């Protein structure tokens, strides 16, 4: 199995994207710590998951909340003896609100609607990828994956979501800056939107992850760093 | 006096780039809404500050705090019946993180430094804009300034510091974008870089202001609404 030994964390892995993702590592060979709130929830993945391969190890932690994602690559150093090849920074929290105020201006939404889209899926990304560098660092080797979209170039659907993706795609931009020299590779991934209502997403998810598992076995990985990589291309490359 | 019965709100006001431009708009004869952590160091600024005209309003704000932004807007509309023309976003919390991290990179630093720059310095912003577009749109006018730099295009400093300033232009640009039916403009100003270590400050911090007054009275400003301004071509400009 071509991850087999390998070892994944994969945030918002309850639905959509993130789940997609996590699916195609585990059916890869690799062992992939899912993330959510909801423990519950994340097992059913992780159920789906292990039936294709690897492990799955549903860990609950709510990336807002720094000392929690400080526990999640605790124990992930502590159960791989510091092992980490692949961290898939994905996020879903806040897009329902986006759907909800649809054609609503910044103006005219709660200035908290900030919180329901940056949190955990702009600053719980920064978290997440200082503590996963800590332990891909000493190795030479790893890839963080931030999951973007267009929205990084122009507006799209409302401020806070546009915003939060330039963002990312810069996250990923400076992340990969700083982690060239010592072998470990940050990217920005353009999945395509799940939620079409926002514009199959069956399908999409699924190759989502199949580019993921493409990318984490590609030997040329580092000459992508610090690129923003849309998922069909990379099934073409690959 | 050029500003005569209007009505700004300049945050970060207490030193640098904030304090310089805060101190144009009371001598343009503004009434300035000056913002910051610390009441007593407000009040020295804005001593200096009404001395040059106007009249200027220190408010003690911590913007990472929404309510604390709620209230100053509250002010705002109490005191001016609705009233606000001017909106800088300024931000210097943060920036001695910055040099004193000079060279740790992004997992060699805690990762709550996220905090310590893009809190204050994105978050607050957004929470900003929300409250002052608010007064604005029903104006049908207004100016709404981000104070960013070419950190926004490419690797600067830190990671952090670089994400956030993407973030700010477009924040700049998503804004203007929803604002430009109303009537209402919003810029992202690049005044330069006050603390040189990062990379004089007194000339720079009153051209920056200079800018500001001047974008401020242009009867042509929604046709640079959504730019990029580098306060030097505004010199040449104006």
């Amino acid at each position: 199995a071509p991850m087999n030994g390998q070892v994944c964390v994969v945030t918002g892995a309850s639905r959509g994207i993130g789940r997609g993702i996590a699916l195609q590592l585990c059916k890869a060979g690799a062992t992939v710590y899912i993330t959510g709130r909801h423990l519950d929830t994340l097992r059913v993945v992780a159920q789906e998951a292990q039936s294709l391969g690897g492990q799955c190890v549903p860990v609950v932690c709510d990336s807002s909340q720094e000392s929690e994602v400080r526990s999640l690559f605790e124990q992930v150093d502590r159960e791989q003896q510091g092992r980490l090849d692949v961290l898939v920074n994905n996020a879903y929290a806040g897009v329902q609100t986006i759907l909800n105020t649809r054609n609503k201006a910044f103006w005219e939404t709660p200035a908290s609607m900030w919180d329901d889209i940056n949190n955990v899926g702009l600053r719980g990304h920064y978290f997440c990828s200082v503590y996963g560098a800590r332990l891909m660092v000493p190795a030479g080797q790893g890839l963080i994956v931030v999951i973007s979209s267009p929205g990084s170039l122009q507006y799209m659907f409302n401020v806070p979501y546009g915003v939060g993706k330039a963002a990312c795609d810069k996250l990923a931009a400076d992340c990969a800056h700083e982690l060239r020299r010592h072998g470990v590779s940050c990217v920005s991934l353009w999945p395509g939107i799940v939620q079409t209502e926002l514009l199959s997403s069956a399908e999409t998810t699924e190759l989502s992850g199949k580019c993921v598992v493409a990318l984490a076995t590609d030997p040329n990985i580092l000459s992508l760093s610090g690129k923003v990589l849309p998922s069909c291309d990379l099934a073409r490359r690959y």
